[PDB]
């Protein structure tokens, strides 16, 4: 393709994009007019592009390409979003920080969804000066890192917010049993208000980032349950503790300012602090000297409202005029989900987003933020996500998903609803769709075989035909999968080898409840080797995910999780190998009776659960406390 | 030999004991705590309790052994009670085979009585995730542990928990156990559902004789400040441990029990002190001036005051008889000078429960003669009719914790667990091995116990364990300790060497471990809980392959660097900074194991 009207800035991004675009022998024209966030028109190999923002030509190059793409040759196109930003937000904090490359190709990948701004999640996982244990082994961000990162968004005129915590989520950092660490502590991974150390911390927090040239961060402070209660309630006494909150944040925008940064904040501690039984979604009555207090901070802060859960627009309707009554700067976050385990649900996710595009409109919200959570130690790979995040820009640009398939066909090179199968380790049948976290994926992986804690919860003839199945497709989705053909194999041997590991399981509780031996033996000499050889396996493919997308810091919590089922699969073969030759007269373990692990969706009525935390599905034995 | 003036019982106890005392061809007639005299192969003993009898005939045999004809012994005792507790909380539920044998041994070192500290391994009615896959006591096996120390009249007191350290318990999510929390492993003072579990416990208790009972309600640092401060605002603290303490007291009495509790979380409690005997407890200071300021400080609320010391299994794989011999020594001149009536030694098992549960036999010998005699001038003696062999062979049993040049006052020095469990690649604790001092160290004391296990008998199992665990720490510091100069002095050849010979030895070296520690913990425990250490030892084994094959890809020049082995590693902690110390205390595997995030969300 010919272009004029092109920057020297924007033909060295276009360059960057060829091998996604391909424009063919066409001619496009940029032209000025910003009416509409996108327009392309055009026929007879002769188009006219326009954009509001700079970032929005790449959108609108990719629409271009996804009509001619589809045979089209008259294109008639015009969008306008409903969002001044859309972002995404990669966690960078919980064992898996993106590596140099991948962030390099979600960027590009972002710029032709139509998002604005790349944002990471970073705990503890970035360089300060003279705090030698802030992301000791954790594969933390040198400045020049994040630098190169920041000024490759910047080249596609992308904003990037670094998204840091400066009140609670520290658990990496406050572990270090060290007098200049220690001293920094209220109580489990909150840090100490009203202590000179702590904004000492944070000011070299402000320091680091200050070498970037983005002037916009979020400061976090979600999930500060205790916030007052440990070493502060020592120091002080006890205290009101919304005006605590609100004392800190002060003190944190203060020192903001010194930098020239602007602020976001997580908004649920106001709303927890101040309601009857503690919660978030909850309509809360504010004692007037907080009021006061909030009124004047709100003005130099915006409030994000995070919900990734409800199943209708009323529902988030009801928080957005919760939140009208303290500040008219609501921002939303939504919610990519993989941050269940080792496969995403990208049906859920669409599901969701659905129902709170509807409610943000309805309020008037200017900043939607997609978060890619990696709860409990990163085991989804970073790109499994891609679907949700065209449904969100989709959603945002068009009011509607009837462009889905043509434009994500430009942004990974592979079918849409292919690309959706990633989710099928999750999507048992005969559950109800709106039901959320419900992750086989991984409780059925990380579960014991002689003391399964989530038997109760498996079907083992439906479930296991599911796995088996869903291996089969994947398998073949896979070979046309191009670059991204390895997510889907991890996904396809993990299917497998749960359907294998529900077997030998289930069989185990049945043969020893009847005496069968020989069943058992069976089991033992063939299934065994099998099981545990395919676990091996997996374990080699998983590392060559990681390793593609992530620092190598942060696999080693992954290879004691594996290293941990291998060995309690020898254990389970050996216990058997001893009743079946008489050396034991019981195999104890199987004399249990198993119960449900737990009863979140028992009045829903459904066999599977949500079971997150591997320390718990592993083992009902003590393992991290003391 | 022959015996006048027994019980019927009694006489089923010397049979049983025979094995130990080897009396031969003598008569001994039962006529001060405990008095042996005689001659000529006719020996008069004499007791004040009756379990006394049996350190009696032990002072008689060892008596003999020593080649003495005429025998005249005396002894007084400092205390009226004395109690081992042994922990069956932290993942190893002692089996009944072995808790027989214990039984015996303390009835021939003097001990009253017999302890087991249970937070949720015991069963109650309705109650379904109470101790649910942990291995929990039935109340039959309650009743025959407790009937076989009455054999030897010796009492049984069960240690329990009423208001935290429940976390095995609080963790199932499950409404009917989540309603029951206040925050972290505590229960919800105010709550009737509680009271409905505590009278539960309760219930279960009161099928055995015992009528005596340590409550627990030690440590509960955030008490009142959970659901408790959402549903009643903020209370005086220590107003709600004396409602809570009533609660349970006035439910203990309904069943007719006499409590303990631990004094740690301490006109309404000078009421409650006359219900209830406080335990100081205290397994640290060096000096007798240290305890003497905390009993001064107990007297002020209350005369009541028992003191329990520590036998030290709780650091990892390797006991600690050696610190546990100087304390003792201290302690005991404290409790005697302010008049203490009853110890208690201490057995914990912190974080996993992976130290032998025969391991402190000698610190429970030292508290026994230091309680009857003032002194250890027979330990030797007394020791080989408890356990059959030499006292100071078994006190190289800590053979892997002590290291060259460490000051003998410092507790919970623990390199057999830290050295063992620190990753490869990563190695945490690094700055606190010395690589050649240390290794030398490990080497021969392998040796050493290599030895001292032939000639072991029944307890051989204990020492083949730390054998392998000290030669076994010796190669992986080497290994470590090297990687990291090769790195540093690009040395590739040298990395080729380790990856080719010494990391397959050491990886068969932690697999034949492993299979001699799961030897050890079924010999003593139930199999419930072995999957923890399971767990542990198959994430090490899969991180030295990890080693080897980031190593592997260097060599063969696949990858261009190890970013591991370019960081600076770090003091891992900073406890003995003051003491200018190389080696230190780390006692929590999750921390030791790696710098990533594991338990957390």
């Amino acid at each position: 393709a010919t272009f004029l009207g092109l920057s020297s800035k924007q033909e060295k991004a276009l360059v960057r994009l060829d091998k996604y675009l391909n424009l063919g022998e066409i001619a496009v024209s940029l032209v000025t007019d910003s009416a509409t966030s996108i327009k392309v028109e055009g026929r007879q190999g002769y188009y006219q592009v326009s954009y509001k923002q700079p970032h929005q030509l790449y959108r609108a190059l990719a629409l271009l390409s996804a009509a001619l793409r589809s045979g089209q040759d008259e294109v008639q196109i015009e969008e306008e979003a409903a969002y001044e930003d859309l972002a995404y937000m990669a966690d960078c904090s919980r064992n898996a920080v993106l590596n140099l490359s991948s962030a390099k190709k979600m960027i590009e990948v972002l710029a032709l969804m139509g998002y604005s701004t790349f944002e990471l999640y970073m705990e503890d996982t970035y360089e300060i000066e003279n705090q030698p244990y802030f992301g000791y082994f954790r594969g933390r961000y040198t400045v020049a890192e994040l630098q190169e990162i920041e000024d490759y968004a910047a080249d596609f005129d992308m904003s990037f917010v670094p998204c840091i915590q400066t009140l609670a989520h520290l658990s990496a950092f406050v572990k270090w049993g060290i007098k200049e660490v220690q001293e920094l502590r209220d109580v489990e991974d909150i840090l100490l208000i009203g202590e000179e150390k702590v904004y000492d911390l944070i000011e070299g927090m402000f320091q680091t980032m200050a070498h970037l040239h983005t002037r916009k961060i979020n400061i976090g402070m979600d999930e500060a349950h205790l916030v007052g209660l440990g070493r502060y309630l020592i120091k002080h006494g006890f205290q009101n503790r919304s005006l605590l909150m609100c004392q800190h944040l002060e003190r944190v925008l203060d020192i903001a300012d010194k930098y020239g940064f602007n602020c976001q904040m997580w908004s649920d501690m106001f709303f927890k602090l101040m309601s009857a039984d503690g919660q978030y979604d909850r309509d809360v009555e504010i004692p007037e000297e907080t009021r006061v207090y909030l009124d004047r901070l709100k003005e130099r802060v915006t409030l994000v409202y995070w919900d990734y859960y409800q199943d209708s627009e009323e529902k988030y309707n009801r928080n957005f005029q919760n939140h009208h009554k303290i500040s008219q700067d609501i921002a939303f976050a939504g919610g990519a989900w993989k941050w269940i385990g080792f496969t995403p649900h990208n049906h859920f996710s669409r599901l969701v987003a659905i129902e709170a595009n509807k409610a943000c409109r309805k309020n008037q919200v200017k900043e939607v933020i997609v978060t890619g959570w990696g709860d409990n130690g990163g085991e989804t790979s970073q790109f499994s996500v891609l679907p949700a995040l065209q449904i969100w820009a989709e959603l945002a640009y068009r009011n509607d998903l009837k462009k889905v398939s043509e434009h994500f066909l430009v942004s990974t090179g592979l079918d849409f609803d292919d690309f959706m199968k990633i989710d099928l380790a999750n999507l048992l049948p005969d559950l109800p769709d709106n039901l959320s976290g419900i992750n086989p994926n991984r409780y059925v992986l990380y579960q014991d075989v002689l003391c399964p804690l989530l038997e109760q919860h498996i079907r083992p003839e439906k479930d296991k035909q599911h796995f088996a199945s869903s291996a089969q497709q994947l398998g073949e989705i896979s070979k046309r999968a191009g670059e991204y053909a390895y997510i889907f194999e991890t996904q396809a041997q993990l299917n497998a080898l749960l359907a294998l590991k529900i077997s030998i399981t289930s069989g185990i509780q049945k043969a020893y409840r009847n005496g069968d031996k020989e069943h058992l033996s069976a089991l033992a000499e063939k299934d065994f080797p099998q099981l545990y050889q395919m676990v091996e396996d997996f374990s080699d493919q998983f590392s060559r995910q990681w390793q593609q997308e992530n620092k190598i810091f942060g696999l080693d919590t992954i290879d004691i999780r594996f290293g941990g089922l291998l060995k309690r699969i020898k254990r389970a073969q050996e216990r058997l190998e001893q009743f079946i030759s008489g050396q034991i007269d019981c195999v104890e373990e199987l004399e249990q009776e198993i119960l449900p692990f737990n009863d979140f969706y028992k009045d829903q009525g459904l066999t599977a659960t949500t079971a997150n935390q591997w320390h718990l599905i592993a083992t009902a034995s003590t393992i991290y406390t003391t």
